[PDB]
């Protein structure tokens, strides 16, 4: 059960070190924000590094504030006035109207624009109301209040008046009749001439960026006689036993590339219900199937993706994990 | 007239090169803010920094964020509960509840209190309707419209129920009857055995962090005969015929070290009206003088300055600086 403390400056950080000395039994976390680096700086945050439980020194970019700590005279505020930025338009992910609120308060006529978070706009907003979510206290019923609340502000707060979705046919919780949708295709699969599948059979696998997946997925390799893996961007693991493929690229466009360089081969996309099933679903010569995994309860995963999978024609697999050996 | 574009994930990266693409007449300002950085990320970040007029990469301590872009699993939901520390109270700068509130707003039941931002809580709300700030479409104008925003949702917004000032018998912002006002002392000279002044005088101008005052600060150095230049931690820019003091210390706590070791010596602070002014007033063995340089318009500082330096018992002193050869 801890404290928080939050400086900008200099004497900020005194403040917080008068605060915490007379607190001794108590913890405290403490972040200072700030433009400027040098010795005095980093003398007051090493003495509140050294009382405080956990501190950190965020090093911002210059001109990130627009009002002033101090009174400013009539030259700081023509500097800051001139520094800034004309800003006609914004654009950002329909769940950043909620985190960086306060940021878009500061440009009051500004355009607003956004676009898909991810998989997340795909459930609907009654699914939040669903038994699933409904056990009070439970951490699905946490997850669904705090994500009703993040919609709310974000359809109702700073008007913007379009969104772009990545995602065809599928409703989208920003499709409030309070803006226009727009359909915004990510992945252009129309220069590929990819012909009949005459050649062989590629089959990969989408890593898990989650540690715990690890066993499962060499258990699918082995299974389903997967020989490569494509690795999460935020997958940090090995995997034993499959190719590892190495590369710059998140998936669709490596399969894109991949696609018009072998026009004949059969590519199959093997997956534990990634967002990239529903980007690829239409590229040619791609046959994507989820796996269920079925030493996991059933409602390891919420139920809008089992319903988002089938809407959407990916088969499901369920996979007997527990009849794959190690 | 620029475009801003706000992104944390890699397809939104491509979501912003899509719009800008369809917008090649226009001008673009990308910032990605990210917990994970890898090739992945870096590649598109890239491809983004190629096409944007400006971009910036803010990577992120892991775990600031609560929500999810993609539908999290159980297991994934769980990580995040588990992980997010207890907070039952946080402290913070009255205007950091106008840039922080998002983050305020996802601890409902922590208890909140305020400290001084700076000098800027000296000014009360009327000052801000003074006729200095009510001519439209002037930069001073946009500064107390940009006030009085700002305090009224620090006031209003995300109750907090006290706040801790520097400043001892000045009438704060802060005190508007919805919270207790706390009187924090910063500097403890108790200790110093500070005797009478009948050894030499120490005389030390306080660095303006403005290079425009570099002239004025020579001048006035040359005009007092003082000795030293304490730079302001901001400060970036030398001053000649001065020595400059280089010390980790702000002039307060230089100062009370100073006079613990030379019980007897006279200190003159000279200064273009420096919050430190205030804070060391009452510093024994200290003397402090404002400075006014005459080629500066009346108006270079604001109208509540001189009023609280007076009120302070501050002697505000006329400088002829094109009196000063150089
Ligand atoms: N193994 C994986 C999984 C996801 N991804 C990328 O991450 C995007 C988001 O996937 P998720 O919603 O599963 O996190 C996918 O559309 C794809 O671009 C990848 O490149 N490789
Ligand atoms: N030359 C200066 C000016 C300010 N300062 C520090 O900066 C604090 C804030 O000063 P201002 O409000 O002028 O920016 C002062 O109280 C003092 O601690 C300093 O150490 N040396």
């Amino acid at each position: 059960p801890v404290n928080l403390i939050f400086c900008y400056t200099i004497l900020q950080m005194k403040v917080a070190e008068r605060i915490m000395a007379q607190h001794p039994g108590e913890r405290f976390y403490v972040v200072l924000m700030s433009e400027n680096r040098n010795e005095k700086y980093d003398y007051y945050f090493n003495q509140i590094k050294d009382k405080a439980e956990w501190a950190y020194f965020f090093h911002l970019p210059y001109g990130l504030n627009k009002s002033f700590n101090f009174i400013p005279t009539m030259a700081e505020l023509k500097v800051k006035a001139m520094l800034l930025p004309k800003v006609k338009r914004i654009y950002l992910a329909s769940l950043e109207k909620v985190s960086i609120a306060a940021f878009l308060s500061t440009y009051p006529d500004a355009e607003i624009k956004t676009f898909d978070d991810g998989t997340i706009n795909l459930i609907q907003s009654s699914s939040y109301l669903g038994d699933e979510f409904s056990v009070n206290g439970t951490i699905k019923r946490n997850f669904a209040r705090m994500m009703i609340g993040d919609w709310s502000i974000a359809k109702t707060r700073n008007a913007s008046d379009e969104h772009y979705t990545i995602f065809k046919g599928l409703k989208n919780i920003m499709d409030d009749g309070r803006r226009k949708m727009t359909y915004l295709p990510l992945f252009d699969a129309s220069e590929l001439k990819a012909g009949d599948e005459t050649g062989g059979t590629v089959r990969i696998l989408l890593g898990s960026p989650d540690k715990e997946m690890k066993e499962i997925s060499e258990k699918a390799a082995k299974n389903f006689n997967i020989q490569y893996v494509a690795p999460h961007p935020r997958q940090t693991y090995g995997l034993s036993g499959v190719t590892t493929l190495n590369s710059p690229y998140v998936i669709e466009d490596y399969i894109l590339r991949e696609i018009k360089k072998n026009p004949h081969t059969r590519y199959e996309i093997y997956t534990f219900f990634s967002g990239a099933a529903l980007t690829m679903k239409d590229f040619p010569n791609v046959h994507v199937y989820a796996l269920k995994p079925a030493s996991l309860p059933e409602d390891y995963w919420l139920k809008p993706v089992y319903a988002l999978f089938t809407q959407s024609g990916i088969p499901i697999l369920t996979f007997d994990d527990k009849l794959v050996p190690r």
